[PDB]
């Protein structure tokens, strides 16, 4: 197909990626670090597949800073950077765990490791749970856990998460087949933990998903607002705070979200607060081989 566009993005997705990883620094402001690479995506003739995430520490998916938010990097941390840009459609989703002014510790590598392990398997032909199954060996080899309950997901286009998931684990009936032109995220995550994660406030992002009718005026123009600019892919709190006043986008947000127009994507925190690394790329299933579009 178009694979030409996945490929493009996943270009652009690296190379916001890497710059990402170096304005990473201690002292760097949650917030503009956010914007810094979000604007390169566009800067690059990339659009965000999805808010950029940026989570610290124990929480491991789902968090973008916003207007308002103080979170500073401390040295230490283990930033997760997590970025997705798409061109008419067609996704690049990859990520990457730094360690805020230190170097790869094992528990990146276990991650990391796992993630080649997974492509490495990849082909036309074989059923997800080897890939799983490949993850978890590494991670546990090496002494961690992987979080059981986060996994990767099937891509198409302005399609962020098809309905298939390549789990970080291996289970006996997660029997999907990869066909060529697949594409895929493969995601996996490691953490010193219980190695379970779990839905915590506030909520950050959003996605529309149903176009159903508000009887409140703000609400409907936000949810109108909403579908146009953009559409299918998840958007950020971050995006519609310069929109309106606190109190009332709360409001606005809340009342879609009890409609059912828009899907809330909580912030997610280990169980026992162990810290968790992850590492992802996006790959193409061809025959042979599989071709990771952003690395
Ligand atoms: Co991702
Ligand atoms: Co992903």
């Amino acid at each position: 197909m178009d694979t030409e566009k996945l490929m493009k993005a996943g270009e652009i997705a690296k190379k916001v990626r890497e710059k990402a990883i170096k304005l990473a620094r201690p002292g760097m402001l949650l917030l503009e670090l956010a914007e810094s690479i979000e604007k390169m995506i566009m800067e690059l003739g990339g659009k965000p597949a999805f808010p950029v995430n940026l989570s610290i520490n124990e929480i491991a998916a789902h968090y973008t800073p916003y207007k308002g938010d103080t979170t500073v990097l401390k040295e230490g941390d283990y930033l997760k950077i997590d970025v997705g840009v798409h061109i008419d459609g067609f996704i690049a989703d990859t990520a990457v765990t730094v360690r805020v002014g230190m170097e790869e510790d094992e528990l990146m590598e276990a991650a990391k490791e796992a993630l080649n392990a997974a492509i490495s398997v990849a082909r036309a032909g074989v059923e997800i749970k080897e890939l799983g199954k490949a993850i978890e060996n590494e991670i546990r080899k090496r002494g961690f856990k992987p979080i059981v309950n986060l996994s990767g997901h099937k891509i198409e286009r302005y399609k962020l998460h098809a309905g298939i998931s390549i789990p970080n684990i291996y289970r006996p009936h997660d029997n999907y087949v990869l066909k060529e032109g697949d594409v895929f995220a493969i995601e996996p995550f490691a953490t010193i933990g219980a190695g379970q994660v779990i839905e915590v406030p506030p909520t950050l992002i959003y996605m529309y998903v149903r176009d159903v009718p508000v009887r409140v005026a703000q609400a409907r123009f936000l949810l109108a607002k909403i579908k146009r600019e953009y559409g299918t892919l998840p958007f950020a709190y971050r995006w519609l705070q310069n929109d309106m006043p606190e109190g009332q986008l709360k409001l606005a947000l809340k009342t879609l979200e009890k409609a059912g127009a828009i899907y809330g994507y909580p912030v997610l925190k280990e169980i026992r607060n162990g810290i968790v690394a992850q590492f992802e790329h996006t790959i193409i299933v061809e025959k042979d081989s599989v071709i990771v579009t952003t690395e």
